[PDB]
């Protein structure tokens, strides 16, 4: 049995401001730093250690991973940082306040923009300051890879091949992997591993700062998955 | 003209205790964290940015690099962490107090153990708790690669091939490199780049927390090297 550990980052400064974030590279709040450190200490105490780590190119995830690795005394671990694990891109909604947006355009419209499976937020133009093409960390991306907007469906289209092309082959080689990433790139991955429908994934929100452990059989079929930590605290956070 | 930036980490807790450190994985003090952050801010203000970073597997160097990358807003940068950039291994002296050692064995003997070019500190045995073979981050090393002790000469024997086999080819490919490392692994590299003799390198101490910039010609021969920062502060630190 091979284990995989997933961790969603904690509170960012834009979560405190209630803003759509997407690929905007906002930092963790002090509270989200504390959540990362608590997750790493809990992993140590439950006896987990790793051989390799994946994360995104967004600092709220990278800093989560760095804090977890420090609590494990594994700052030396090999790390790969990939845009393919980035949060869903929120198009022209990036930076707007969610409550103000719901007031101006309607609650139902925001519910569709946030959670309709293949519904896309309104698009950026390439001349917008927020277009990823202007940012040096995406220098190697093609037009087609640079998003103007993403739904969960489009997020799935880029996270699952990376899982299949890169992360899963490394696990098959016997390496113990940790992934530190984001709400919708982890909803994408969990939808796939758990064979969930569109209707099922609609309801799922992964709790922040909570280790999610997958067990895989000899054929790398998932056998079970579970959270580490205080059950009442975690289940509340998942709501 | 291609540029390379070197940075030595700052004060560790064992530097404050005046202890031989070597491969012992001690953390930065608050003062050494501040030095890392100051070096990164200075690099930003002087207009430097990077495409790739190398460091050791020792957290005082890794944490220096992480703080520098945060000040540059390049936490997303690809990082390679290699034991081949580790500090010189201090053998059985690791953990001892330098002043107590000089008292018990003599000042001249400690001067030879610290700085005789090919003089080796007294050796560990493989059963010692400090033997690197017991530590998971060296799992892939051979007996021959696991040190019992190192002189500067032996440090050179492992740092320069890594430069020639790995770092320099990446620079030739047009990538802007930063290296965050240690006193004697950087003395090894500077001896080589500056074509210094044994007598010359004896005197050289690279100041901590100070960007050292190399310029390379079209044939990757070094053309010049210089420090960034306040000259009086740096020259004092170099003493
Ligand atoms: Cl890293």
């Amino acid at each position: 049995v091979t284990k995989l550990v997933l961790v969603r980052h904690g509170e960012s400064q834009w979560n405190k401001e209630n803003r759509f974030t997407g690929w905007y590279d906002v930092d963790l709040s002090e509270k989200g730093v504390s959540e990362a450190k608590a997750a790493g200490k809990l992993l140590k105490e439950e006896g987990y250690s790793f051989d390799f780590a994946y994360t995104s190119v967004l600092k709220r995830a990278i800093h989560t991973l760095w804090n977890v690795l420090d609590e494990l005394d594994q700052a030396w671990l090999p790390v790969e940082k990939s845009w393919k694990l980035n949060e869903r891109h929120y198009g022209a909604l990036q930076g707007l306040n969610k409550a103000e947006t719901a007031e101006k355009y309607g609650d139902e419209q925001v519910k569709q923009w946030r959670r309709g499976f293949a519904v896309t937020p309104p698009e950026l133009t390439k001349d917008d300051e927020r277009y990823p093409g202007h940012d040096p960390r995406y220098a190697k991306l093609s037009e087609k890879e640079l998003p103007l907007t993403e739904s969960l469906a489009l997020t799935i289209d880029r996270v699952i091949p990376y899982w299949n092309e890169t992360i899963l082959p490394r696990m098959k080689s016997g390496e113990r992997v940790i992934i530190a990433a984001h709400g919708n790139s982890l909803r994408a991955l969990v939808k796939y591993l758990d064979n969930m429908s569109e209707e099922e994934i609609l309801e799922l929100n992964i709790p922040t700062g909570v280790p999610l452990v997958y067990e895989f059989d000899e054929n790398f079929k998932p056998l079970k998955r579970y959270y580490l930590g205080n059950a009442d605290e975690i289940a509340a956070k998942a709501a």
